[PDB]
């Protein structure tokens, strides 16, 4: 024997509706390039002042050994309320925390020609400042 017993569907859903609108709009771009600070007062690569290690040998050591470091440095608006040893100090530990990979001693080189570029760029700004500054 042999019944015919007929089937039953259930009723299944998705049950998970996408967003939808038409429209259109926007328009073509293209050309940027970013460093990776992108939050200090970063300006353009300046000339390298000598630095004043106090000896001939460390003064030849730098002045050959220019090439395996930066040229340009960042640091904060001397504009707040801060000393310069402040920033200048404080600037140096970002430019060596962008990237280093030097010998131990060069680590104190970096800081020394890293120092004493910060305030290079203060020592000018305060002439253009004694002057105009910004409201």
């Amino acid at each position: 024997s042999g019944l015919v017993p007929r089937g039953s569907h259930m009723s299944n859903k998705p049950s998970k509706p996408k967003t939808n609108m038409k429209h259109v709009a926007g328009a073509a771009a293209a050309g940027a390039v970013v460093g990776g600070l992108g939050g200090y007062m970063l300006g353009s690569v300046m000339s390298r002042p000598l630095i004043h290690f106090g000896n001939d040998y460390e003064d030849r050591y730098y002045r050959e050994n220019m090439y395996r470091y930066p040229n340009q440095v960042y640091y904060r608006p001397v504009d707040q309320y801060s000393n310069q040893n402040n920033f200048v100090h404080d600037c140096v530990n970002i430019t060596v925390k962008q990237g280093e990979n030097f010998t131990e001693t060069d680590i104190k080189i970096m800081e020394r020609v890293v120092e004493q570029m910060c305030i290079t760029q203060y020592q000018r700004e305060s002439q253009a400042y004694y002057q105009r500054g910004a409201s």
